[PDB]
RNA sequence: CCAUAGGUUAAUGAGGCGAACCGGGGGAACUGAAACAUCUAAGUACCCCGAGGAAAAGAAAUCAACCGAGAUUCCCCCAG
RNA sequence: UUUUGUAUAAUGGGUCAGCGACUUAUAUUCUGUAGCAAGGUUAACCGAAUAGGGGAGCCGAAGGGAAACCGAGUCUUAACU
RNA sequence: AGGACCGAACCGACUAAUGUUGAAAAAUUAGCGGAUGACUUGUGGCUGGGGGUGAAAGGCCAAUCAAACCGGGAGAUAGCUGGUUCUCCCCGAAAGCUAUUUAGGUAGCGCCUCGUGAAUUCAUCUCCGGGGGUAGAGCACUGUUUCGGCAAGGGGGUCAUCCCGACUUACCAACCCGAUGCAAACUGCGAAUACCGGAGAAUGUUAUCACGGGAGACACACGGCGGGUGCUAACGUCCGUC
RNA sequence: GUUUAUUAAAAACACAGCACUGUGCAAACACGAAAGUGGACGUAUACGGUGUGACGCCUGCCCGGUGCCGGGAGGUUAAUUGAUGGGGUUAGCGCAAGCGAAGCUCUUGAUCGAAGCCCCGGUAAACGGCGGCCGUAACUAUAACGGUCCUAAGGUAGCGA
RNA sequence: UUGAGCCUUGAUGUGUAGGAUAGGUGGGAGGCUUUGAAGUGUGGACGCCAGUCUGCAUGGAGCCGACCUUGAAAUACCACCCUUUAAUGUUUGAUGUUCUAACGUUGACCCGUAAUCCGGGUUGCGGACAGUGUCUGGUGGGUAGUUUGACUGGGGCGGUCUCCUCCUAAAGAGUAACGGAGGAGCACGAAGGUUGGCUAAUCCUGGUCGGACAUCAGGAGGUUAGUGCAAUGGCAUAAGCCAGCUUGACUGCGAGCGUGACGGCGCGAGCAGGUGCGAAAGCAGGUCAUAGUGAUCCGGUGGUUCUGAAUGGAAGGGCCAUC
RNA sequence: UGCCUGGCGGCCGUAGCGCGGUGGUCCCACCUGACCCCAUGCCGAACUCAGAAGUGAAACGCCGUAGCGCCGAUGGUAGUGUGGGGUCUCCCCAUGCGAGAGUAGGGAACUGCCAGGCA
RNA sequence: CGCGGGGUUGAGCAGCCUGGUAGCUCGUCGGGCUCAUAACCCGAAGAUCGUCGGUUCAAAUCCGGCCCCCGCAACCA
RNA sequence: AAAAUGACA
């Protein structure tokens, strides 16, 4: 099983987890939490090995096949979509494409053909034989079609092979799975598919998760990443949250009823200490004072991002109208004969979930998207903060996150006022240091919500605002939007945060659009949802 | 019911005292540590039991080092 | 006697006579003296025995290093002018 | 009838005097409270030491009680007090520094003494080579101070009190200039002494240094000079040197 | 009535009366290393512990703290049990390095695990506690009255230099 | 009744592309059915719901591998097994009802016995509970041993206790007071090394917002500025300010000194081995210097044939680096 | 050898500032150009290169001047080692040392080694 | 002046709790309901966070001085 | 459901 001591990593002049020891294994899956900057994804990197820690330990078993998964890659980009799942199996993938490199050389000669009987052996051993079958009775389960199984990685779409990427770490029963944010840009189909093939299982498994009803689904173990320490508590999801809530309400009161008896105490000596016939009183109260040594309270990492949009200038009257906007690239009606007029202060949440053109019409009403045919008429005033799906573009450039966010500075403002988005948003003095390519996805999401407060548009369209948030964040914002006194365009799947705040939904299935005039709860009584 | 428990008679032995030495059952504290609790004083003082002219121990399931020695007890070194 | 300092009004003693306080054992070091001198000396014990025997052993003539080890050298160091 | 009333025996002990080496290691004299009751008394018995008994005071347990008396461990320990016994000859201190559960104890060093071994070793004076920053002094610097000159600028009165300021100002006033002082924590100056080193005589029973045996002492006092504190008060208190 | 025999005789102690609490009998409680004794040759109208101290009128509010009583769902938790992982040794395969069966060993500690504590409620003739600031009435004065903060609750009847 | 282990028996474990809900080995492919059928007449359970398993029979005597699409073949079947399992057995557990036989009886009767002790015998009632022993968690002033600092213008309170800078400090060093004043318990991968260059404060005169004070251009001034941090001493050859390259913020040593009662602390040319900057002479063993810090014991981590209690190993010690 | 000039020193204001004058054959400075060898947080202003029309304006060197800076006696004063004295918070006497400020005054340097030109 | 607790709109108080938001209950002012007042409903007003300085991009918060108010304390033989 | 008050003459 595998193992971890001390692993105390740290860039930086701030404590980042210290003396990290402990036990994964046994067949339980630890669901690990924490804040959206605290040290998730760098501390499934040290147990995969990607990067050393600073001066720790990890210890595996000789033989332990870790299955980790990707998103910090994208672009293998080199062969079948077969051949490309099946190289989750590192140690099969080398004698298979090692064997086929020698039989494209020539000859097999004494050297040759014993240096390969024993890896055609191994390749028996490994059961290679039924190894893309078996594959591909996963990639059906993800959902890519059996007559392009055998497609090259460019044939994929960008939004479908992470599906592929995912499909890649589980392949065939790996023992320790190191999956970080698997569901994330997923639907709700895909994520009931995941997490009842990861209910068939005996391999122990560490997830990263924001979302509540997956971890309190799928975990065993609650394992946390906050205060520095990684407290892991054996609990579902809601045994862990209201077990550390009293844990922690348990020492405020301590530090309360026990600094009250120091003021205590302290009376008597403030009173009769100069006193003769009872100074060698006064001065034992001292004593005890001194002996209660009240223990400290470090903040959670946790914490609320205050945002907050507003608006420079209201525009009245309509604020949007598309007019005929049929577009498809390569299956023609992506959405067909679209029709609509956008109002002001609508909230449009459009709906529809997978492959179709949940997006691309948010990128067509940005205009980055050309339409087949139609037109797009903005209000006059109108003013788009995009918040785009996927957003790496903006950061690739490699400035200081006090440039980055200084670049959007707008006519009125200082570098003071630059950097009160910036502590408002949790970045306090050395997290305005660091290059903005090397940053969370939730600390990336915020400094784009920062870049949108600090625009201040009238029209917000935002591609997915809920990727890498945690509840906090998406407690914040979702406020912060229901406050908003202006035009907004979103898309989501979870069922809370589109029905929190939602005038009308515009919803497309891959034959026609679907448009309602009410909020999410009534557009499932009116489906026949319940 | 047999039988045991109990009763009577007879034969033999013991009982109590004594200075030290000896074997065993229990077992302090002052004191030293420049305070004190681990530790020391010390298995000492003292209490109790038992025997002897002495008592205990004693004839390797011991040491050694692959060379060997040969029960126990006491004295001088090893050795502060 | 104790004190920086007592005729001190600081302590002790009424006087006489007798008793009353740096000792003994074993180890170690330095001085003096005596014997022997790269040698010196025995302990227990035997012994008609303060003689003689007994040299087990102790101290000294070689040191350096934590140690193996080397040895008028040795340790340090990869090596030391 | 009565934990009833007055009052002797009987039990007790509120006040005063005497007595304090007493008649007595708690009493006598004149008064005083209870006196059929939770009373008082004779004889025998039981409870024993961290234990007894206690209408409760730490009271009583053989003139002894916040832990009896006797014997033993025992000659407990005492950084504290006292005492320490015959004679002569030579040398002869310290009451300081450092450390201390340390401050009236102790350890190392400084000072004393005995032995051994060594070089003009050491001391005084004359001459030569040195570094100061004290006394004194000075006011360029750091502060402080009083005058006089020029006065930036600043407060006050009149008028459109939008401006510009159109004015004024008996009043304040920095910086510079000339004159006059003060400073432990000021110095563009600067002694006497003292101290370090070298050379040279004369003088001094090696007075110098090293090693080894034995210590004591680490409570100081006053007087002159230089000073901190105090009141330039104290036979006050804390340092330097004699 | 008792009390410091021998400087204190009192307002101190005891008391009848009152209340709380323990005790179902081989009672609780005490003296005992234990046997056994007192309680008691008694049986809840009896016995022990604690406080108050005839009698008359009465004995207010607070369960946040500390005790005590009841509750057991949940968290933590000893001995006991010893699943796993790591190391030592070595029959052998290799005369290279090196691995290394069985056994014996050193260590690590999964699982089971009660009371207590955390938690929930009660109890004050249980130990205990019982508030600040500001304004306001026909002359002055004072506030019956009002605002606000805090607390578990803010000292009631009676008495008061 | 309910946990857990084990054994025996039977099921369940399609997505394609297949006749059809095939688990992997491979034995065979011609074998399964008449001690009485594929279908039928009819039960229940399971499910990706398409389909599988089972009682018996009026009748019943016949179904599949050969083909074929797959990486792979078939309830023709048996085998040794794997996952989820259902049932009966069997092992210890937990719980609850009964039982008597250990154990209790300070219930009744008889005897030793002329005995409200004790013992034995019948009987009744409790009954594997209570109680006792070893180990163990809680409570435990009921009891016992003890600790509860020093300086100090008497003691107590207040203040202080280690390090750095100035004055007292009497022109070498040192020098006290509960004397007068301030600081430290770090920081910096550049604020370290080298090479190349550069020189400040403060006013005086001319200009957009622009002002007494911002940037510009002249002149006076002279280090009155600056130094990561308190003060003192320094600093122009700059130790102050920019830039290029870099890691000497190296290893073993070290003549000779300074300062301490010691433990110790500090300065150091030069030597050897390997570097950096510079063309080169050369400079670099952290920073302008002085604060930024605690012995020993005990223990942890890494290296090293030094030792290894018969011998070969090992534990354990030692040494080096470090917590 | 004499004069001028350049480099390296000695010495460090009696040596430095201010005012006036003067020097271009050589030397020195300014000077022309800049693609390139090099360089500017922009600018050949600085650093650097190829040359040389002009000038001695500025800088530099030399000479003259006291308006500053600077040096500075003699005498007296203060202080002080040793020995004494007083009316002793401070002084005095014998003896030895003896400033600081100020005054008279001095004063716009002196000098070595090479290398060029005019002699 | 030795030690604590404070100073936040007119009154009484949070926010200081690890700097990025100035808030509560009552009150004042202007409307509405009412015959009229009170209550009630709507809208707004106002604080140099006691006053000075300091690192700070940013202070009420962190540091220090000064002033004011409330409690203490300044011992025994 | 909440609804208090109105000097004398
Ligand atoms: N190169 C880097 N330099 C500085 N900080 C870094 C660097 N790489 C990562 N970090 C920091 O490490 C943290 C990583 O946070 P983490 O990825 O666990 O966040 P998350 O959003 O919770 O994770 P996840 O994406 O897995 O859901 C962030 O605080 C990020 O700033
Ligand atoms: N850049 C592109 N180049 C080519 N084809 C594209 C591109 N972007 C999208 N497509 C095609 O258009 C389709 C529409 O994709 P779209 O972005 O609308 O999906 P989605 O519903 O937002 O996906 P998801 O939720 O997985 O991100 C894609 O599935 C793909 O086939
Ligand atoms: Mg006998
Ligand atoms: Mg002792
Ligand atoms: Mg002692
Ligand atoms: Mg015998
Ligand atoms: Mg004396
Ligand atoms: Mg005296
Ligand atoms: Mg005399
Ligand atoms: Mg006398
Ligand atoms: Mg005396
Ligand atoms: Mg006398
Ligand atoms: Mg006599
Ligand atoms: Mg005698
Ligand atoms: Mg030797
Ligand atoms: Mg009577
Ligand atoms: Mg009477
Ligand atoms: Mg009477
Ligand atoms: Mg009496
Ligand atoms: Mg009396
Ligand atoms: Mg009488
Ligand atoms: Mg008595
Ligand atoms: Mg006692
Ligand atoms: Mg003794
Ligand atoms: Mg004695
Ligand atoms: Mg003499
Ligand atoms: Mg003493
Ligand atoms: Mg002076
Ligand atoms: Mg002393
Ligand atoms: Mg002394
Ligand atoms: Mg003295
Ligand atoms: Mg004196
Ligand atoms: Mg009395
Ligand atoms: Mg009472
Ligand atoms: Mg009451
Ligand atoms: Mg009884
Ligand atoms: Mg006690
Ligand atoms: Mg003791
Ligand atoms: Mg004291
Ligand atoms: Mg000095
Ligand atoms: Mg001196
Ligand atoms: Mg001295
Ligand atoms: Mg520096
Ligand atoms: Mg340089
Ligand atoms: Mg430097
Ligand atoms: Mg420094
Ligand atoms: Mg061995
Ligand atoms: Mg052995
Ligand atoms: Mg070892
Ligand atoms: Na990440
Ligand atoms: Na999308």
């Amino acid at each position: 099983m595998l193992v971890s001591s001390n692993v105390t990593m740290q860039f930086g002049s701030k404590p980042l987890f210290e003396n990290i020891s402990v036990k994964f294994g046994g067949g339980n899956r630890y669901g690990l939490i924490g804040a959206n900057g605290s040290g998730k994804s760098t501390f499934m990197k040290i147990l995969g090995g990607d990067l050393e820690p600073t001066l720790g330990n990890v210890s595996l078993d000789p033989n332990e096949r870790i299955g980790k998964l990707r998103q910090d890659q994208f672009a293998f980009e080199e062969f079948t979509v077969l051949d490309t799942v099946i190289m989750g199996h590192k140690e099969l993938w080398e004698v298979k494409q090692e064997r086929d490199r020698i039989y494209a050389l020539p000859e097999m000669s004494e050297e040759d053909g014993y240096k390969v009987a024993d890896l055609e052996v191994k390749y028996g051993e490994m059961d290679g034989y039924s190894a893309e079958a078996r594959a591909g009775e996963l990639l059906l389960g993800v959902g890519i079609p059996v007559e392009q199984h055998y497609g090259p990685m460019s044939e994929v779409a960008p939004g479908w092979k992470l599906r592929v990427l995912l499909a890649q770490a589980l392949f065939a029963d790996p023992d320790i799975l190191l999956l970080d944010q698997p569901t994330n840009n997923l639907d709700i189909d895909t994520i009931r598919w995941l997490e009842q093939v990861l209910n068939e299982r005996d391999s122990t498994m560490i997830i990263i998760s924001h979302d509540r009803h997956f971890l309190n689904m799928v975990c065993t173990h609650m394992a946390d990443l906050d205060y520095g320490e990684l407290r892991v508590y054996p609990g579902n999801y809601d045994e862990y949250m209201t077990a550390a809530t009293q844990a922690r309400e348990r020492l405020l009161a301590d530090n309360a009823k026990k600094k009250a008896q120091i003021a205590e105490l302290q009376s008597f000596v403030s009173r009769f200490s100069a006193n003769a016939s009872k100074s060698r009183q006064a001065t034992s109260r001292a004593r005890q004072i001194d002996k209660i040594k009240l223990e400290e309270v470090k903040a959670s990492s946790r914490q609320n991002p205050f945002i907050r949009f507003e608006q420079d200038k209201k525009l009245f009257r309509n604020a949007l109208e598309v007019e005929g906007l049929t577009k498809g690239f390569d299956n023609g009606p992506l959405f067909k004969n679209l029709n609509l007029l956008l109002e002001v202060g609508e909230k449009l949440a459009v709906l529809g979930t997978n492959g179709v053109g949940k997006s691309t019409l948010l990128k067509t009403l940005v205009g980055d998207l050309q339409p087949d045919s139609g037109t797009v008429k903005w209000s006059e005033n109108a003013r788009i903060g995009y918040y785009a799906q996927d957003h790496e573009y903006e950061f690739e450039n490699d400035l200081t996150v006090f440039e980055w966010m200084s670049q959007w500075k707008q006519e009125g403002d200082d570098e003071q006022a630059v950097r009160s988005i910036l502590g408002r948003l949790l970045f306090s003095q050395d997290d305005i240091k660091k290059p903005a390519k090397v940053l969370s996805g939730g600390e990336k999401g915020r400094m784009l919500f920062g870049k949108l407060m600090m625009q201040k548009p009238n029209i917000l369209i935002m591609d997915q605002p809920t990727n890498h948030l945690d509840m906090e964040s998406i407690e914040s914002l979702n406020m912060a939007l229901e406050l908003y006194q202006g035009t907004l365009i979103f898309v989501s799947h979870d069922r809370e945060f589109v029905s929190s705040l939602a005038t009308r939904i515009l919803e497309i299935t891959p034959e026609r659009v679907i448009d309602f005039s009410g909020n999410y709860e009534d557009y499932l009584r009116s489906k026949g949802i319940e």
